[PDB]
């Protein structure tokens, strides 16, 4: 019964779409790349890469439920450079393809664990792919992206390195949206160790519960894709963290940015940054870097 309305804002023909490459397969849902021509229709032969999120073969009355309500809330976000965005939709004539950004350079977490050094530096503490500020510039666009996402009611049970997304320029991309008004993200490719402990525990989620993944996601971004809270199993980790435990400062992270991980992981709620308050402290670390 796919007899949705015709969007003229989003709907984008069939035959101007090239199928293949496929980047993703989950339960009864795949995320296909495809070049799209003329995407933009200031240049509207000129061709572009795309990702094409659709249902597979074994397809359910639900799943298309909820991939029609996935790409509505979507385009009710709105854009922002440091979220995946809607591209266009083909609703009319075949079957629902959700055509979406495609991040070349793969998840934060595969491109930092990909770009490692092959050992140990010359020194314990303190110019190629992976730079101090590049390394910057990644956590100040995941902020600037939750600051968004946060600003168009978006709420997480987590965040982590595998949620965001890189493109060819190294500009961040958030994957997951998350919860929005009562329409979940569906995955088409529990995280413990992310989620405070009201969302562990009490299973509150807010954008003070989004701050404290934040800062498990730049302690992953400073160990270059680290797992967090290494040799601790996940069992009895909500005890290390109840008796005050946290993750020690990363081999090479200045006392600035280690400042704000402790502060994302206040016990306290209230006590933790706003992401206005970490895109502030990440701006002037840039700034720091640019200076000099």
């Amino acid at each position: 019964s796919l007899d949705l309305p015709l969007d003229p804002l989003w709907e984008f023909p069939r035959d101007r779409l090239v199928l293949g490459k496929p980047l993703g397969e989950g339960c009864f849902g795949q995320v296909v790349r495809a070049e799209a021509f003329g995407m933009d229709p200031a240049r509207p032969d000129q061709a572009s890469t795309v990702a094409v999120k659709m249902l597979k073969d074994n397809a359910s009355d639900k799943d298309l439920a909820d991939l029609v309500s996935e790409m509505e809330v979507m385009k009710l976000i709105g854009r922002h450079k440091n979220i995946i965005n809607l591209l266009g939709v083909c609703t009319q004539e075949g079957p629902l393809y959700v055509i979406v950004e495609c991040a070349a350079k793969g998840n934060l977490r595969e491109f930092l664990r990909a770009r490692r050094p092959p050992g140990p530096d010359l020194s314990p503490d303190g110019e190629g792919p992976l730079s101090f500020p590049v390394l910057v510039s990644c956590a100040y666009q995941v902020a600037r992206g939750m600051q968004y996402l946060e600003s168009r009611k978006c709420i997480h049970r987590d965040l982590a390195a595998r949620n965001v997304l890189v493109t060819e320029d190294n500009v961040m991309k958030i994957a997951d949206f998350g919860l929005a008004r009562g329409v979940h993200h569906i995955d088409y490719y529990l995280p413990v160790k992310w989620m405070a402990p009201e969302a562990l525990f009490d299973r509150v989620y807010t954008h003070q519960s989004d701050v404290w993944s934040f800062g498990i996601l730049l302690w992953e971004i400073f160990t270059l894709g680290g797992s967090p809270y290494p040799g601790i199993p996940v069992e009895e980790l909500f005890s290390l963290l109840r008796e005050g435990h946290r993750m020690d400062r990363p081999p090479h992270c200045p006392p600035e940015l280690y400042g704000l991980m402790r502060e994302c992981w206040h016990a306290a709620p209230s006590q933790r940054p706003t992401f206005k308050q970490l895109v502030e402290a990440l701006d002037k670390v840039l700034l720091a870097v640019s200076e000099e």
